[PDB]
């Protein structure tokens, strides 16, 4: 079975990409059914362990800013769906400062019976009621979620699923961003507003908990999977 990792690292993030994959070469579906290919959009000229790791797929894109780097993420990924789709059964995207820390397997793979979809909940909601859910509550925007609706508050760190209902989402949500611009509007808190508003039509087969986005420092009711690394720490 193919893995597809997506992976933005352009300006100053692609510090954060040597201790990933590292993680990830260690904890990341490492039974050996699996094969994993990183797909890196990246602005560096090279990354670590590229001549030697043939399955680490440099992809060339430059900085866009704030927030073009997050708002147009997905459509990031469209421009290689094609090749997505001939060499990944599944694709997952990740942080650039996520750290894996423990083993991740075959559990977090939606089924080929279900949408196929993957979702994890926000750190900073999981305990929080529906009343304090940060959606986007214009109706003039296609990210719009209406008052006392909504299960969870996903978040946009991590997401993924088998490889062609998530380039359905890709697809539907560079729509979403696309008609939004015109009608003179940048969805808030875009990362996550678009993404929730997704698996509110399509509630996700599966739903990780925030063990898979634990922030450095934070106490929260688990254990880490995978770590937030604290980008303010003076050795990035
Ligand atoms: C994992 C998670 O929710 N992280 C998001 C991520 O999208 C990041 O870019 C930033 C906001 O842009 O912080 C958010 O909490």
């Amino acid at each position: 079975m193919r893995i597809g990792i997506l992976y933005i690292c352009t300006g100053k993030y692609d510090i954060f990409w040597k201790d990933f994959y590292l993680s990830a070469e260690r904890y990341f579906m490492q039974d050996q059914s699996f094969i994993i290919e990183y797909y890196v959009f990246t602005d560096s000229p090279k990354l670590y362990d590229e001549e030697n790791n043939k399955h680490i797929h440099r992809i060339k894109q430059k900085n866009l800013g704030w927030p073009d780097n997050t708002l147009k993420r997905f459509h990031i990924f469209l421009r290689i769906k094609e090749q997505l789709e001939r060499e990944t059964d599944y694709l997952f995207f990740f942080n650039a400062n996520l750290l894996f820390t423990s083993p991740i397997g075959k559990e977090i793979l939606p089924p080929s019976d279900s949408n196929g979809l993957l979702g994890t909940m926000h750190p900073g909601f999981y305990n929080k009621p529906n009343s304090e859910f940060t959606y986007e509550r214009r109706d003039a925007s296609t990210a719009y979620i209406p008052e006392g609706e909504g299960r969870y508050y996903y978040a946009g760190g991590l997401s993924g699923g088998c490889t062609k209902a998530y380039l359905k989402l890709c697809t539907t949500i560079c729509s979403w961003v696309d008609r939004d611009a015109t009608n003179h509007i940048i969805p808030i808190w875009h990362d996550q507003s678009l993404i929730n508003k997704y698996f509110l039509d399509n509630p996700p087969a599966i739903t990780l908990s925030p063990a898979y986005l634990y922030p450095e420092g934070w106490l929260l009711p688990f254990e880490p999977i995978i770590l937030i690394r604290d980008k303010n720490k003076p050795q990035y």
